[PDB]
């Protein structure tokens, strides 16, 4: 009957349908195997280097993602403790930027699937607030554009493309890999409606200058009259900076950033489906672009490119935030840097490669080959994912598509014995090519 | 030290921070009980009749989502499996609504979060579409709009007004809740860059004739010659249709149905976090919206609002089709299908409302009191909340905004056992209603 | 074959049955689906602020739970260690409560269901004793007597009916919801097997001035030449004065208090199913009650109603009073009063309560409406339903059936986080009030 | 710091209080290791072939059990479903014992911790009736007693103690167990408020003849007038008979027979801590003996000795009533009859012993050494407890005080395999006592 083990059943003589949907059912356990089987062969995320997203987060947190999967979170009226948390959670990122509150003020801000949508948000808010101030001077809203580096991440690209605005990009050069702050307000024109700088480039993990374009843009507005605004991309940088670097002036305490970004999902450990986006004023997101539903049961304030969607990563965000606090966040960057260190070094030792990433910033490492000649950096990549690494290969944005770097980014789940024990596979790799 | 249990502990003596991001840690045991507690004040899913989404999945199921919550979607080149997985969904999706295929071609499409980004996607193919064909030739492209009728859902709101384009509503008229395709054909002009119907309205269930709004409009093409696309938003008739109403043509099968979209986690019964657009053909998915990334691992085709992102979905999503089949699925479907008779009787029994929605459609009740003097649906509402019931009540779009109705949507784990006590627990709330002011 | 999952297959098709015994078997994965559904309809215990029955204990004592759940506890042969940590509970509560004992000796008490079942048995120790005494002077035994305020728990109603013995209740006045302990020395007899007082009303958590009933009553017993007794009914009481209040004289560090009951399962903090009843010495249980079975194993010492019975929840109460200790119990109890003054200022804050309960005994708050004119204390308590809150309202008993009172009351899982939410979800109720006829 | 394993800290150098409460908290993982390790010294409930109580429920049984341990029972108004289900088991074991009713008739019956309190209603109920009766009459009421055997289970000495009513026992002959009708129905006088028969003696499993017991009685009432009442304690056998022996008579088929009561933890096939009485009519019940409080939240109709009590074995007997059907039931049943035939052929192989039960009735074995000369059935109970049997023995009642037996009781959740076992292992003990003194 059923009585057959799923191994000795005939439903693993079948391979798993590619192209139809089948037409009869398959017992729930041999379903599980199979499918289970097949995502073996993925790579181990625990190991994915390549990611900045979190792989990793307490058991404690697992039972409230899973006591909550069913939760979907557009649903404000049935759900309002998981409404609330989202609330609590863009007011204590919101006081983690220095916003501008009055201490028991709500916040500006909406919780996002990621960066991405955050980013979107954040430049519609840009583009209506602009076409608003030009309409209203009698002036032309039809060539709208954003002032970025070439380093900028894809997500600015799929903004320009889609919102139809222009992007302008600042160019990199051999060891400057992140974007000018003069060349950049130098690009700033009546059209741009914002100036959006990275606090953490995937590239190298570089912290933009923030206070020095915030500095140099104050000082053009003085003159065009253009109120142009400064937008920080801190994808990942948002929640290393506040823990690691609170000196750093970066965030709302520089006047002309208008609106900030950051990745829960990232260094805001929490697993991926998670980012925020927070406004300095209530008066730099347009109240014409907030919605009004009520045919779930109430009236609710939504401001998002999405609807239904999971409320785990929500409530997960708010678990990690009141039960690390700054402490936590602290403990867990720190133990970050410290590995960074750890695995610089190493690569220094070995006096094959250069450090093309700055000591402070994303705990990340980004290296070159010294002397490309006979091996490449993306042999150095293959040859890792035989020992379970995965540490990628890319050339450089222009004017630098010369330079080719590996990078590995070190996140909250990856302790020192990992570490060591790449620096060590790192070097078995050196050797096994300089006999090829 | 750290012996006492978390209820004799002084952080249960503290409430949960609204504001500022505490400076200490406190124990990990002690920040799951007082976050697991004060979420006890959500409702439960399971009783919550308001939404559509899935609220229940095998338990095999739940441990396939927890063993890839780690996972990142975006990642192709570090999880070639999951990637591949979501494109046999795309096919199978595809094949699904009879999309011109070539048995083993690849089908053109994507997974998305909802119907929502689903909804963004397709408008954007149409726009672009649109523009480029205009440009073409020599053309303005300056007011681009849409047709859909006053029921549209709230997501094709969002994208006329981000995306720049006109929103032409065909109002609904009393006891008239769909689009009236002839009314919506006479609505298109040069700058409509689709006509979008929905194949199961949000306020009664009802599926859109979308068939006969394809004939109409095959016929002013002709006239016309704009080529004006239609999109259909399955959000969730999607999964209901292929497997009560194959014989139904509302899909691929109507030449003019360029792109369709729909909701994993409505009645392709899956947990909240996955939806899917079809494209008709290649063509319909202009090339230049589609990126190609190579800073993780190799370069990737991605058309997506999002980037970063759970794969579980999309796995569960996965193991849904291949678990269940057509066989299963119809299974699910019939069973809603019978308790949607089953408390739509005990309604007529009663003889105190009517019910506004159709037999056939999306597995719901929508229904209004009759005379609403004394006593008005919202208070029904209200009254059900006390038993756990979660009943929406609601005013429909104009002209009919005089017309209020309750909702009941039956989803996949709402047994007959529920359905029953809810016709009594109606009932209940009736009498305590006729001893009121 | 089996391969449907429970929402695919007829089993959620047909309602659970309600009268007869079904014919067939049905699969356990569909039984648990459909019954485990249908019991989301009840309320959430944790939000039940009405009962004073503990709700949560740490998942290691769900363990111990668990693991002995199939041990049925009368099996003393069998099972000699859960009998001895039977044994040892009713030594540490006895002491607990400043039995005579000399060290290292055995107390005399017994683990029950709850303090149903203990009240019972120390009214038929009292009856039965009381008998005893007069057959020796020859006196008449027909008409026995229970004396105890109008505030009395329905158990002590159960008793004097089945067991038929008359209840002389010492009546309420307006702002006094306790037992006045003169009226009820004065109501003592010659019949009278004992005065009941309550540590811990049920109406407004207020504990009876025991220590004032003693010395009347020592009083009186100078002169009648009646040994009359007191039985202290400390439900809930009798887990937290010893904590809360040591200096308070209410148990056996007074002369005439006989026999004491305390439910494990309320401020015990225990799950539901353990009371305790203890007795001053050995003479105050007549030996002629005791049992000695053998069909089992051996001959054993029974004295309760009951016989087979589950054995967790007397392993659970040892595992928690030797895992808290007196500390453990004493933070639990000040985070309980905390809570308590919390919820307390709230409630005046708002100067639309009276409230009725004092500032020292049970952890709750009972309170009345100034001016019930427009709107009733149960309006308000059916209005809280909506948001998952259970809090009763209830009048009080002659002379006080004028006076209508809403009970919260604080257990051990009851954090700020919650008190909070309370207080500002009655505020919502009183508003939504304010709006109606 | 608290980074020691519970074996390397100094938790387990001291042994667990006896006496007093510990002053201070120890952590919750010691105070789990330490009553788990010492409850070891336990015996194996699934080798305690002593008990007729139930020692295994599925998996799927534990998780609502889990789920409800909180759900205090007595919430009525709380947990509406609850109660719901335990009126649907009193009509679903009424209508299995043939009770009177209509369709859809609510039964008279409830649920109670065992059949100890189950015995006691019905006893109550018995004397009330009876008292009434008489008082009506002018007759006197001071002298009430009852009739059964000598086997009668120590629940009705309990109840004839506390409730001051008279034991009229009926002795037992060597060979004949069980009480015989005849002499009962002779010693029935103006004050038997009932005669209590046992279906299923714990002496040797045999069923009493209920029936001849009935056709005696109505010849006996229509000459004394008296309308003296049956009552079956069915503990046992009450879940035995209905699947096993339908054709048996001995339920409320006989008209005489008034109550019933059964165990649901014996072979109701629910852990400890539930039973069941069920009443002939709703004249059988006194309304005077039934109470109702409001203090809780609304009305209800409670008559039992208890009050606060879990609700999980109530839910436990809902669930195996609808998930076994008659047909799982039947099943059950008849694997315990089978493996009571080959534990008896067995021991009638080795020609040692005399079985004392009978072929039908209870599933067990009961037996006696022939010729109890060097060695007594005592020595081979202790025997077996080395390999980790539980098999007690016992003298039988007057008269037959010489009489010594040994019984196995076959549960559930005792297979072939261990049947098997249990007959090599007694053979194994009779030899090492071939060769003592």
């Amino acid at each position: 009957v059923s009585v057959h083990s799923t191994f000795a059943s005939r439903y693993v003589r079948t391979s798993l349908p590619r192209f139809k949907m089948p037409e009869n059912s398959i017992p729930k356990e041999a379903a599980y195997q199979i499918i289970n089987d097949e995502l073996m062969l993925d790579g181990n995320p625990r190991l994915n280097l390549a990611s900045f997203v979190t792989t990793w987060m307490e058991p404690e947190c697992d039972k409230l993602i899973m006591s909550s999967i069913n939760k979907n979170y557009v649903d404000m009226d049935e759900y309002p403790v998981t409404t609330e948390l989202q609330n609590r959670c863009v007011n204590m990122i919101a006081h983690l930027f220095n916003a501008p509150l009055e201490e028991a003020e709500t916040a500006v801000g909406v919780g996002t699937v990621g960066s991405s949508e955050a980013i979107m948000l954040a430049g519609l808010a840009f583009k209506r607030k602009w076409q608003n101030k030009r309409k209203a001077e009698g002036k032309p809203v039809d060539k709208p554009n954003i002032v970025t580096g070439a380093n900028v991440q894809v997500c600015w690209e799929k903004f320009a493309r889609y919102f139809e605005v222009e992007l302008k990009e600042v160019k990199l050069s051999e060891g400057y890999y992140v974007m000018d702050p003069q060349q950049a307000v130098d690009m700033v024109d009546e059209n741009t409606i914002c100036v959006a700088a990275i606090l953490g480039s995937t590239l190298n993990g570089e912290f933009e200058d923030v206070k020095l374009l915030n500095d140099l843009l104050v000082e053009k507005n003085k003159e065009t009259g253009w109120d142009t605004p400064i937008h920080v991309d801190a994808a990942s940088g948002g929640f290393i900076a506040p823990f690691l670097y609170p000196e750093l002036e970066w965030d709302f305490r520089l006047p002309l950033v208008k609106s900030i970004n950051v990745s829960g999902h990232k260094y805001g450990l929490v697993y991926a489906g998670i980012g925020w986006v927070i406004w300095r004023n209530k008066e730099d997101l347009p109240e014409e672009l907030i919605f009004h539903i009520n045919y779930l049961g109430a009236d609710q304030p939504t401001f998002t490119l999405n609807f239904s969607k999971g409320s785990s990563q929500v409530i997960a965000q708010y678990y990690q935030l009141i039960r690390l606090g700054h402490e936590g966040y602290r403990n867990v960057m720190e133990n970050c840097r410290e590995n960074m260190i750890v695995l610089r070094e190493g690569l220094e030792k070995t006096e094959r490669f250069n450090i093309v990433s700055k000591d402070e910033g994303v705990p990340l490492v980004a290296f070159s080959l010294k002397d490309s000649s006979c091996h490449t950096e993306f042999e150095i990549s293959d040859m890792l994912r035989r020992y379970g690494w995965i540490v990628p290969a890319y050339t450089m944005p222009p004017n630098a598509q010369h330079i080719t770097v590996l990078r590995v980014v070190i996140r909250e789940d990856f302790s020192r014995t990992l570490a060591e024990r790449l620096v060590i596979d790192i070097e078995k790799v050196m050797r096994e090519l300089d006999e090829l």
